[PDB]
Formats: structure tokens, C-alpha cells, sequence
């Protein structure tokens, strides 16, 4: 405790991984330790400078991979071809990230599991390495259960998480490509000194801290929710990028609406639905009759579209009926989720949006797509009971318009009304959502579970640095 720790954080150029890790680094910084983000200039510009908070950037290799100069994240990409160009950009930066870490070795490296080469880098420098994937510990425990008890290569439909602390049924089997991509990364992540979890034990579950520790034989650190590090309006509004619309334009509009009368629809920064699916979503939105905030990254840069182009995905006259806001870009998700007018959150079950909704006490209408989301769906609806399910069952490989099955409008409206119409089921769902919101308000506060976990982690990291000084 005599001298602060020097911690490096290497996020992946994706909003779902970049945003939570930087807020976790901000938690270390408010303790008094010198944290350093290693990313690209555009991912660093939005980062609020805290005490002990600094960045080390290398220029994004734009023409080496063949992308426009303003594109330095997966959220700016609209194509699977563009997604791999981000990956090759990470491969090119690896050379300079390794040289910088070797020249100025830190007390501890915290890197995303999509960068598994950090294992050798931390090993040859003999410094403790932490892993981060943005998942829930529940989801990590479930995916490690399938990796030990695999599905037969003819499986289809629902399946049970094998030999699990609770009996839970996922509504679709993972694609073969997901297993062959996740399995190598999880194996290297388990070689680390510990896993950082952007969550808190009251939400994941103690029975899964003890599952991960005793069955899998590894350490996980519940430091979340990290978004709670942002307290001001400007801190909650400036996340990832600048919001496309004036933050005051959202607040003024929402301030006129009733409490729990607006539905927020957003499917993350990696999911783009085809025009036919957006048409069903919009048709279900107007048939529900509720005011809405709909995030449509599929149409960013497509304003003042021709009527022929807008009728590909919107019912005729949808925009003339001004019962909501179409955000064709980046919306202040923390600002909108925290407003009392928002009563439901139609989500893709990405983990950042999940813990953000938990902190805001907004029940969720679940629509998983890929990755950890199908596991996250049942953590929201069955285990914790803070949402309803649309009923989707297509686990896609690519969320860049890879959906082959159409989710009907009646299916969506039925799910929207189950929370917004204020039924008995919806009333007690919101009561279970506020119960977690009150718990979440102090988990990273002094005395909270996530706070004391960060204290124990920093001590053990300080211990290992003291041993390296001996040698
Ligand atoms: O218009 C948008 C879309 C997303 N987000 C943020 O981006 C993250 C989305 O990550 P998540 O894990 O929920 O989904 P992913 O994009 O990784 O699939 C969350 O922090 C959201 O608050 C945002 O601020 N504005």
C-alpha cells in the first residue's frame, strides 16, 4: 500500500468489450493506482480523464486493413468483412503493444480474452495477468459446462446446461462455429491469474462463484457493475462515442411522458437486422401503442431517405406518427435507461445492457441473438425473474444481417405488452427489478460486495509486486 500499482488494460476494439473494461480501469484509478489504457486514438478520445487515468495510443492502421479513417471500432462496422478488418488491425497493433509492454512492464496486465497472445507476453515478463471477456460469471460457468459435457453433433432446439447448480433450459443450441471460436480463448483465459467479471455476486449468484472456484478451479473477481463509476450526466452520456442526438433532446422529450410509459429498443453494437425484420419490429411497436426510443444502427447515415427506401423497413406513415424517437446512430443508453419514463427495455441480452438495466431497475424484454446472450436471457427471466421473453430461437453465427428466420410482429407486440400493460406478472417483475436496483446502488460503494472484492484483488496484486521486488 506504500506505493500505487501500475496496471495496463488492453481492450478489444469493440464497444461491448472496450466500454466495460475502461470503466473497470476507472475503478482501480479512484483507489489511487496508475492505470493505462492501450488502444487507438478514437477509442481514447471519449475516455474521461480521471485521477491516475492515462492512455497510450498507436495510430489505427486504416489503409493497411482497408477501412475509412474514422472507423476504429466494431460498432462503426456494418459488415462481416469489416469485422475481420478490425481483427487484422488488432493483429497489426499487437507488435507495438508487445514492444511497449516489454519496455515499460507494469505490475499487472488486464487484457481481453480475444487477445490470447497476452499470455506469452505476461509470462516472459513474469507479471500477473487478468482476463476479461465482458460475460457474466453465470454465463462463463455455463459455457465451461458445455465445454466439459459437449452436445452431440446432431443437436437442435432447446438444451439443458449439463450438471449445473440450477436446472435451466436454453432455447437453442450454439452453432458449431461458436464452440470452435470460444473454446481456444476460454482455455487461454483459464491460464491467467484470475477473471475479472463486470457483475456483482448478488446478480450472478453465490452458487456460481462456488461453481467456478471449486468445479472449474479458477478465480473470478466480481468488480461490477462498472458503469456505476459514471455519476454525472456528462459521464453517463459520453460513453463509447458522442451521442448522435442532443442529450437534452432526449431528456426534455422523456420528461413530458408518464412514468413507465416509454419502451427502449436496442440490440447492441454488433447486431444489424435485415429490412424485413425491422419492419416487423416497427409494426409491433405501433400496434403496442407505447411511446418508444428505438436505436437503429442499420440506418445510420441514411437520413432524409427516399420514401421507397424508408418503406423497406418502416410502415407507411410511421415517422409522421411521432410517438417515439428513431436514433439512427449512437444513443446515450445510460441516460435513457435511467429516466423514470422508461418502463421496459427490449434488448438483445448483451451483458453491458443487462447490468445497465439492472442498475436502472428497468425490466427487460429479451431477444437474444448470438454469443453469451442466449445464456443471459435465462439469467434475466428464469433465475432472477426481471424480464419476459419474446420467444426467439435462432442462434446465429453472424449478427450482421445473418438472421434467416423472421420474428413476427405479433410475437414482439405480445412480449411488449406483457411488461408495458401493467399486468400482475409485470407488476411483480418490476418489483423484482427494483429490488436488484437498490442492491446495485451500493455494490461498488464502500462496504459493497464488488467494492470489497476490488480491495482483496488490489492487496493480492500488491503482494505479488512486493515479491517481484525481492528478486
Ligand atoms: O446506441 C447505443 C448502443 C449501445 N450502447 C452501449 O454499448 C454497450 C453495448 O454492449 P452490450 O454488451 O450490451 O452488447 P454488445 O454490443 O457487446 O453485443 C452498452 O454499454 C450500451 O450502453 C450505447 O451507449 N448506445
Amino acid at each position: 500500500m506504500d506505493k500505487p500499482l501500475k496496471l495496463y488494460f488492453i481492450p478489444y476494439l469493440a464497444a461491448g468489450h472496450m466500454i466495460p473494461l475502461c470503466d473497470i480501469a476507472a475503478l482501480f484509478a479512484s483507489r489511487g493506482h496508475f492505470v493505462t489504457i492501450i488502444t487507438t486514438p478514437l477509442n481514447a478520445k471519449i475516455l474521461p480523464k480521471y485521477n491516475n487515468f492515462n492512455v497510450h495510443t498507436f495510430q489505427f492502421p486504416s489503409q493497411e486493413v482497408g477501412l475509412p479513417e474514422g472507423v476504429e471500432n466494431l460498432s462503426a462496422v456494418t459488415d462481416l468483412d469489416g469485422a475481420y478488418k478490425i481483427y487484422q488491425a488488432m493483429a497489426l497493433l499487437r507488435e507495438h503493444i508487445e514492444n511497449f509492454v516489454e519496455q515499460h512492464p507494469p505490475d499487472c496486465i488486464v487484457a481481453d480474452f480475444l487477445l490470447p497472445w497476452v499470455d506469452e507476453l505476461a509470462n516472459k515478463l513474469s507479471i500477473p495477468r487478468l482476463a476479461f471477456n465482458g460475460f457474466s460469471l453465470f454465463t462463463i460457468c455455463a459455457m465451461e459446462s458445455l465445454r466439459s459435457h459437449p452436445l452431440p453433433e446432431d443437436a437442435s432446439g432447446p438444451f439443458v446446461i449439463p450438471n449445473f447448480p440450477q436446472d435451466i433450459v436454453i432455447n437453442s443450441t450454439p452453432p458449431a462455429e461458436s464452440k470452435t471460436f470460444m473454446d481456444p480463448l476460454f482455455t487461454i483465459a483459464l491460464k491467467s491469474n484470475g477473471f475479472i467479471i463486470n457483475s456483482f455476486v448478488e446478480f450472478d449468484g453465490e452458487e456460481y462463484v462456488k461453481y467456478y472456484e471449486k468445479t472449474i478451479g479458477h478465480k473470478a473477481w466480481h468488480l461490477g457493475p462498472a458503469s456505476l463509476v459514471r455519476e454525472t450526466i456528462q459521464e453517463k452520456a459520453e460513453r463509447g462515442e458522442k451521442s448522435t442526438l442532443s442529450v437534452q433532446k432526449f431528456v426534455d422529450w422523456l420528461n413530458k411522458k408518464r412514468d413507465n410509459s416509454v419502451i427502449y429498443i436496442s440490440f447492441g453494437t454488433m447486431c444489424h437486422f435485415p429490412d424485413k425484420q425491422l419492419f416487423e419490429i416497427a409494426s409491433a411497436i405501433e400496434a403496442s401503442g407505447y411511446d418508444f426510443i428505438w436505436v437503429v444502427p442499420e440506418k445510420k447515415g441514411k437520413e432524409n431517405e427516399s420514401e421507397d427506401d424508408k418503406e423497406k423497413w418502416l410502415p407507411k406513415g410511421f415517422e409522421e406518427r411521432d410517438n417515439g424517437m428513431i436514433v439512427k446512430g449512437w444513443s446515450p443508453q445510460m441516460v435513457i435507461l435511467g429516466h423514470p419514463a422508461v418502463g421496459a427495455f427490449l434488448t438483445h441480452c448483451g451483458w453491458n445492457s443487462t447490468v445497465e438495466a439492472v442498475s436502472a431497475g428497468v425490466p427487460m424484454i429479451t431477444w437474444p441473438v448470438l454469443g453469451d446472450q442466449f445464456y443471459n436471457e435465462k439469467l434475466i427471466t428464469q433465475v432472477r425473474g426481471i424480464g419476459v421473453e419474446v420467444g426467439v430461437d435462432e442462434w446465429v453465427v453472424t449478427s450482421f444481417r445473418g438472421m434467416k428466420q423472421l420474428v413476427g410482429r405479433d410475437c414482439i407486440e405480445k412480449a411488449i405488452r406483457r411488461l408495458m400493460d401493467g399486468g400482475d406478472e409485470a407488476i411483480q417483475i418490476r418489483e423484482r427489478s427494483q429490488k436488484l436496483a437498490k442492491i446495485t446502488k451500493h455494490v461498488v460503494q464502500e462496504g459493497g460486495s464488488s467494492y470489497e472484492n476490488l480491495t482483496v484483488l488490489i492487496n493480492e496484486l500488491k503482494q505479488l509486486r512486493d515479491c517481484k521486488v525481492l528478486n
